[PDB]
């Protein structure tokens, strides 16, 4: 009995640019493994990387598959493992970009694409390596209710720190203050961003994770405190130009960061904080799930336009 | 027999609206009044006009004088630290003569080496010798082999910011205004320099001048320049934001910002500064290591000179176009 791969390949985001091809799978060779997909992920990122995709080739993504046949010891058949092969609901591996796990039962699966993931380490290095905290400081966090918002956030309040979170709608900011936002608001229906700013810390800010960019991070420059860090995390929102007098002034430290540079024992370490802090109730956590990998370009196109609160996961 | 003296000031007219005019400008001559006792007369030497002028000057209430440090001699004086001879560094900005009680003197230049023009206590072993040196060697952060970009390049900053570079063992590129001041960067040590205001190709240009990137950018100009060389940056890049002269005149109407795509992909690192940052013993090092290094010959310097107290105003407004080639200095 043969298994039948379902992939997303790019077409030419709108639902028409997708287009779904299936292939039989042929046997398993000495060293392999056969995956099928349990969880996959959307994340924004990829609206970029699809740049050097040419078309007819399968979307990127991680996504968490259990291991169904294996001729290959170090995954044996149950495995549970986080793998970089795109959106397909099965695929064939040599052990390439493969990646362990079953990881306390209580924890969803999912998280490790998630919190205990990708995003969870985004936030991690953003926050504490980035940007620096170290406790007693006012943290603003502009897609505060998004997978690396939601971490930025909790981890800064275990910090100590005061935290402020700016996300796009009013359901977003009641879940922030639930989940220990000291200040929330809804950025798309404020009267003066300034003002809200100002609203939200008269002070200022000493350090902004960034990821939207633009209006709102030029906004931002007026209200950070001298030698105030903001970390270029992503930029959802051409932007308009910077003034430089709050950056020369204020002595501003800006600076553009990937999760993937910190590997190793670094990366393990912070995986771990993330796994305990999530087991300790410190940092709650939301999945914005979709069924079916059917509906994969929709929860793609779903999480790009803001309708997710939390993580964008899409079960098989 | 008491003569008077009569100083005279330049105001600011009217708040710059866009691109500084003459017309945004007019002196005023004023009778002084005798000195009391504690207080002392000052005329001017050489004045500076400087970047930061264009941004200060909205602070100020129009019909003020225009702020600026300048070298003067003490005429006359009745205070007893600053006898009546002795030449100072002050901040009472664009006027000929005028009356202090101490206020605003911010230091005596008795241990001056008479080779040397006073003036460049207001340029390369002054604050503009400061703000390179601490922009270059704190910012930037060098430590020598990397390769430096410098903007306004012949301007105060960027021609010692290129020289020290220099001298750390570092690969050093300019960008300048002028065919002229091309020729002069390279007879200073520039490694390499090139006209981004004729040049065809910016991106070329840098790409020409250093095909492996650059490890700092020294940026005194921003705007669309400053965006250009973000495409050009090495991973892991330190931008230092010292001054924007292209968007002083435009911080109204500011032109599209850099690309968060290269400073997040290139995982650059911008930080900007101001020389008042490093103050005592550390600004004191400087000054000397900056002075030790004009006497020996490791730092070179040319002084865009403007004769004539009542040609300030023009002075400013080229200097402002990035056009002087090296210190802008107005004697009096
Ligand atoms: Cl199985
Ligand atoms: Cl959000
Ligand atoms: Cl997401
Ligand atoms: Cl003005
Ligand atoms: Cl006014
Ligand atoms: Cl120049
Ligand atoms: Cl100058």
């Amino acid at each position: 009995f043969m298994v039948k791969a379902k992939s997303w390949t790019l077409k030419k985001p709108t639902q028409s640019d997708f287009e779904l091809k299936t292939v039989e799978l042929p046997p398993l060779k000495n060293g392999e493994v056969l995956l099928e997909a349990l969880f996959l992920s959307v994340d924004p990122y990829m609206r970029i990387a699809s740049k050097r995709l040419k078309e007819g080739a399968v979307m990127m993504g991680q996504q968490v598959a259990r291991v169904v046949e294996s001729k290959n010891s170090a995954f044996p058949a149950g495995s549970i493992v986080l793998a970089q092969s795109g959106w397909t609901t099965h695929f064939i591996s040599d052990g390439k970009g493969l990646e362990k796990l079953l990881w306390p039962d209580k924890l969803p699966l999912s998280l490790a694409l998630g919190t205990i993931g990708m995003p969870g380490l985004t936030a991690y290095f953003g926050l504490l390596e980035v940007c620096g905290v170290k406790g007693g400081e006012t943290v603003l966090v502009s897609a505060a209710a998004g997978a690396v918002g939601s971490v930025v956030g909790q981890i800064a309040k275990l910090k100590g720190c005061k935290v402020v979170g700016a996300a796009g709608s009013d359901e977003k900011i009641a879940y922030l203050k639930q989940i220990g936002f000291d200040a929330a608001f809804n950025y798309k229906t404020v009267n003066s961003l300034e003002e809200a700013l100002k609203k939200a810390s008269p002070d200022g800010y000493d350090c902004y994770f960034d990821n939207v960019g633009g209006e709102f991070l030029n906004t931002v420059l007026s209200q950070m405190k001298d030698f105030g860090k903001i970390a270029i995390c992503g930029a959802i929102s051409l932007p308009p130009g910077p003034s430089p007098e709050s950056i020369i002034y204020k002595q501003l430290r800006i600076e553009g960061f990937i999760v993937y540079r910190w590997q190793g024992d670094v990366r393990e370490k912070a995986l771990r904080d993330l796994m305990k802090w999530v087991l300790e109730g410190k940092i709650q956590y939301h999945e914005h799930v979709t069924k079916g990998f059917e509906n994969m370009p929709a929860a793609f196109i779903e999480m790009l336009n803001g309708a997710n609160l939390g993580k964008a996961v899409v079960t098989a």
